[PDB]
């Protein structure tokens, strides 16, 4: 959890401009967010990213879990090994509201990041799910109470993000 180069929104919310891979590599934190989706198949975004980074050791354990326990709700999350990463990741579905789910449910999302006190995470329902990225900072400020560090990879998204918040 030595997390260094995070610029502070508010008591609770650092962002930084960086890939959540190396920072994970880095710091080794207790907790890293992945965005999942409800089968935890990773097949592209954050989620494909972390999984090529354990080379396929997060995928062979997630397929495990959803044998014995069945998928994901949209909204839910479930806490499986971090690998090389972290301690533990805690898998996170956000709703695609690309294909209707409802945005309602991004605030239940964010609501799992609660049960830990220091998480490294990237932005929910981002990418390909579709949710306007400024819009899921707002409800990640308004829903998170513990202690979240925030990686934004893109440059461009990370500046409009910092320039609306501050
Ligand atoms: N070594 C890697 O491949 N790392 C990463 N691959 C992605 C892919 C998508 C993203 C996304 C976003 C970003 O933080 O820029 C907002 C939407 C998806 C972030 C990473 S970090």
């Amino acid at each position: 959890n030595s997390f260094s180069g995070y610029l502070k929104l508010t008591d609770n919310v650092y962002i930084k401009n960086a890939d959540i891979v190396e920072e994970a590599k880095k710091v080794k934190p207790t907790v890293v967010v992945n965005a999942a989706n409800v089968y935890l198949k990773h097949g592209g975004g954050v989620a494909g990213a972390l999984n090529k980074a354990t080379n396929n050791a997060m995928q062979v354990e997630s397929d495990d879990y959803i044998a014995t326990n069945g998928p994901l709700k949209v909204g839910g999350s479930c806490v499986l090994s971090g690998h090389n990463l972290a301690k533990h990741c805690l898998h996170v579905v956000g709703p695609n509201v690309n294909k209707g789910e409802d945005i309602q449910l991004l605030k239940s999302a964010y609501e799992n990041f609660n049960q830990h006190e220091v998480l490294l995470a990237p932005l929910l329902s981002a990418g390909i799910f579709g949710a306007d990225p400024i819009h899921s900072l707002r409800v990640c400020v308004d829903t998170v109470r513990t202690n979240v560090y925030l990686a934004v990879f893109d440059k461009n998204l990370y500046d409009k993000l910092v320039s609306s918040f501050l």
